[PDB]
């Protein structure tokens, strides 16, 4: 089995090649990562196992979802680290995804019911709706298009919640530039409508996530910092009139980067369309120098195969790893998975749904 050869990840050398998939669960509680998460990660670890937290908030403004955790407060750091001790325990990797939604929030998410920001004023449009808090679904409201003062301003955010990850523990943190929430809206030319020098052709769309990076390569190490895209998933109207282009102009800023700083990034994380001329993900994986994690409708089969044509270094599993606990172990024995239940992904319970999917 390919999946349970060892890997170098930086400075952190993998037992396994496994992947726990950045989830939101929206557990964490007014913001505030609570026990349940502690429980939820440890339940998942294992001994030399990569483990990616649920998107992280980067500063007051960057909530969509209900409950998301934070790590911008000073409190909120003093719970990760609970939660990082506990999974450290076990001998797993975690990292921390850094996560800002842009246009995809809702008054009702932000302070004093302000409007979201964005790199554009278009919203969402009407065919995708928003969960509210109390369980219903409600409008995307116009953002606000910030300026490059503003912009500056994203980019300290995330530096900061960079520091503060490592504060907690974190062995490192992940760059959410995907699934058409802020950076993927900068990204996008489908969105991005701007004429300033963030706008326009591939190196103005991808300024913004190039310095995002930069600011944290530059605070913690590019060791120590993963960056994931989904340059042809339409989620949110995050469309691009060329995605392949858009992904090796990506991959060609990140390697620019690497050779600057002297060092490698964690990763490249690309995730695509859960249904699927070779694939996009073959492409940026032979464009990126370092490790590539493939990610999107992977199974136990095409996890091996993955890792057995060198499509992929590592393999991320999502909502698999939400109903078996113990994948990683399921996938070593080949052992029968159990089913997921979407009414409980995004619920507040801190154990139905979420900690009481049973082992094996
Ligand atoms: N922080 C993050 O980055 C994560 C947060 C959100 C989810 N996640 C990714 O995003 C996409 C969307 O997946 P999903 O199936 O949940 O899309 P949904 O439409 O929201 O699924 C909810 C259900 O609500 C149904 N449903 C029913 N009506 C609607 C309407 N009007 N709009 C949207 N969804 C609706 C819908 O049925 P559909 O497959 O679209 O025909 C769906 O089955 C996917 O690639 C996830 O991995 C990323
Ligand atoms: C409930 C749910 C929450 C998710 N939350 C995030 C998230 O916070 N950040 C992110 O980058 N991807 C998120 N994703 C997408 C997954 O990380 C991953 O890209 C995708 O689900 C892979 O598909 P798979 O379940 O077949 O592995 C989420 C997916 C689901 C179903």
């Amino acid at each position: 089995n390919p999946l349970f050869s060892p890997y170098k990840m930086g400075k952190f050398n993998l037992s396994h090649r496994v992947v726990l998939a950045p989830m939101t669960r929206c557990r964490a509680l007014n913001n505030i990562p609570q026990a349940a998460l502690g429980e939820y990660y440890e339940q998942r670890a294992t001994a030399g196992g990569f483990l990616i937290t649920e998107g992280t908030m980067i500063s007051p403004t960057s909530a969509g979802f209900p409950h998301v955790p934070g790590i911008f407060t000073k409190e909120q750091v003093r719970e990760w680290k609970k939660i990082v001790d506990v999974v450290h325990a076990k001998g797993a990797v975690i990292f921390c995804q850094l996560w800002h939604v842009g246009r995809a929030s809702h008054e009702v998410y932000q302070p004093a019911g302000a409007a979201p920001i964005s790199s554009t004023e278009k919203p969402i449009s009407n065919r995708w709706r928003i969960l509210m808090p109390d369980g219903t679904h409600g409008i995307y409201p116009k953002p606000r298009a910030i300026g490059t003062y503003e912009i500056s301003q994203v980019v300290e955010d995330y530096r900061r919640s960079a520091l503060n990850a490592i504060e907690a523990g974190f062995d490192g943190i992940e760059i959410h530039g995907a699934h058409g929430y802020l950076i993927d809206q900068f990204l996008k030319d489908g969105i991005n409508d701007r004429t300033d020098e963030y706008g326009g052709s591939l190196a103005n769309r991808c300024k913004f996530i190039t310095q995002v990076v930069q600011a944290v390569v530059s605070a913690i190490g590019a060791d120590r910092v993963g960056v994931r895209v989904s340059p042809a998933i339409d989620h949110l109207d995050a469309m691009d009139s060329n995605p392949l282009s858009l992904g090796l102009a990506v991959v060609e800023r990140l390697n620019k980067i690497q050779l600057h700083s002297g060092s490698k990034l964690a990763y490249l994380h690309v995730t695509a369309e859960a249904d699927w001329e070779a694939r996009l993900m073959r492409t940026l994986r032979n464009a990126y120098q370092g490790t590539f994690i493939c990610s999107g409708g992977y199974t136990r089969e095409l996890g091996i195969e993955a890792v057995a044509q060198g499509d992929a270094d590592l393999v991320s599993y999502g909502r698999l790893f939400i109903s078996n606990p113990d994948l990683v172990m399921r996938i070593k024995l080949n052992a029968p998975l159990n089913k997921y239940n979407r009414k409980t992904f995004y619920t507040q319970d801190p154990v139905v749904g979420y900690t009481d999917y049973p082992f094996l």
